[PDB]
């Protein structure tokens, strides 16, 4: 089946998404991404926002524990950083402080008693204060034995505006790279040219990282892939790259419906 | 000041975005289309989702009403049609029913025993089931006195894919036309003649309701218009149409924090 992950916690409730733990029982994922914690530039505690799911997120241990238990992992992505014009001292080393304590110790923190494995960061603008790589190397540097995987999803244009610098620090386990919405990299029909030389470009620039290729599973998304297509394609083309990961599903609630990866090859 | 409406509910939480009487409160906006209600083409009861601002929604009651008190109108966007591939029937006119039912008629509902002011439409696919040119159709057949107003929120492409049929019907009051993420019709910087020409095709094609002319109120989505551009080079333009309306602002977060809506001419 090889590698595919998915984004999960931004469908709406579970009656719409489905749960965290349908989405590990389904068998189709080896990774999820829990979307999204919000972060504060002025150090404030993050916020969890799973939108209609919960928001007393504590019983969610019980299903992270669940999906590890069948070797999947998951990743919490930090989606949104409030910035503030105050120049505030330790809001970067603080925030990984929080993060090490609340997810990655196995404590009572927003997702419960948990080890996480690992933090993505979506492609949004750090703070004044917050900034990204210095959260990356700070978290990989953490007091612990413990591995945390670091990702993050930048668009794919190269470089990454927002992303950049963290990708540099060389530091990454994973990119996430999204090739939906409308961006000069997508597939459109029948022209994959665009989104071949975006995968050259970040599998030859990034070579210490993992690269996912991050696909809508609706046809209602630009950028949609046809499985056939991805299949006979694109796939056939892009695994030539030694670190091509495999495919990022964007995302659990179109991908419940749509059943994209079932469709993927073997 | 003119007419300044914004989406909330999206935006995180109370921290992040502001609670919904603060949005009120500010006295930018007098009008706020409340994001998201899940609705299920099969028939399950919606589910409101307002991200990490609560999951128990009953107690913005008293936030709505002061809001209307200030003479400002509320209105809740239907965002997500969970899809369904089983035939069922009156699928829409019971949506139509709990909709008045729960946000029409001064009862105990998801957002506590309030009547809102109307119904907005995500550009999103409607349902097997569910129709939204037969929902809107529905609604202002409602059995009730009070006045709903409804509206749409279609990309700035004309016709828009997923809403044509619901404009059709005439019985849009408004129309909240996007022109923020990447699309053919949105400003790019020194060059409105796109939108200057999709602004001329919502407004001569649907002149039976009030344009809004929905941007982004920070410079990181493509479509951004700086302030003195859309004051002195946008508005004289397009405010030429007798049907537009004013500016729609994506989105309270945003504005919460750049203040763009401030910004704005009198
Ligand atoms: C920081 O990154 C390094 C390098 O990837 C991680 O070090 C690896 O840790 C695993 C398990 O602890 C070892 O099996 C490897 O031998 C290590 N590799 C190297 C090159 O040293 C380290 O674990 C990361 N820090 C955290 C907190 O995950
Ligand atoms: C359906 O649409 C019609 C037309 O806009 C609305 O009828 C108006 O209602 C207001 C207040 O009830 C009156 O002042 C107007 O004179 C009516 N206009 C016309 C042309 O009849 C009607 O209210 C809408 N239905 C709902 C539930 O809002
Ligand atoms: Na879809
Ligand atoms: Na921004």
């Amino acid at each position: 089946g090889g590698n595919i992950v998915v984004y999960w916690g931004q469908g709406g409730s579970d009656n719409s998404e489905g749960s965290l733990k349908e989405a590990c029982k389904s068998g189709h994922y080896n990774m999820i991404v829990l979307e999204e914690l919000i972060t504060y530039d002025n150090g404030r505690d993050p916020d969890l926002n799973l939108g209609a799911h919960c928001v007393n997120c504590t019983s969610l241990q019980q299903e992270i524990k669940y999906c590890q238990l069948k070797l999947i992992k998951i990743l919490l992505q930090i989606g949104q950083v409030t910035p503030t014009k105050e120049d505030t001292k330790d809001t970067t080393k603080d925030l990984s402080q929080y993060l090490d304590s609340n997810f990655f110790s196995g404590k009572s923190g927003p997702l419960g008693e948990v080890y996480l494995d690992g933090i993505d960061i979506a492609s949004v603008p750090e703070g004044l204060n917050l900034k990204f790589d210095e959260l990356v190397q700070a978290l990989n540097d953490s007091a612990t034995s413990r591995r945390i995987y670091l990702s993050a999803s930048p668009n794919c244009v190269y470089p990454d505006y927002y992303l950049d610098k963290a990708i540099q620090t060389q530091k990454l386990d994973f990119l996430f790279v999204q090739f939906f919405y409308a961006l000069p990299c997508i597939y459109t029909q029948g022209l994959p040219e665009d989104l071949f030389q975006a995968m050259k470009t970040w599998t030859s620039n990034v070579p210490e990282s993992k690269i996912f290729m991050a696909l809508p599973a609706t046809p209602d998304l630009n950028g949609y892939i046809p499985p056939r297509v991805l299949n006979k394609e694109i796939l056939p083309a892009v695994t030539q790259a030694s670190n091509f990961a495999g495919v990022m599903i964007f995302d659990r609630y179109f991908d419940r419906f749509r059943k994209y990866s079932s469709k993927i090859k073997r």
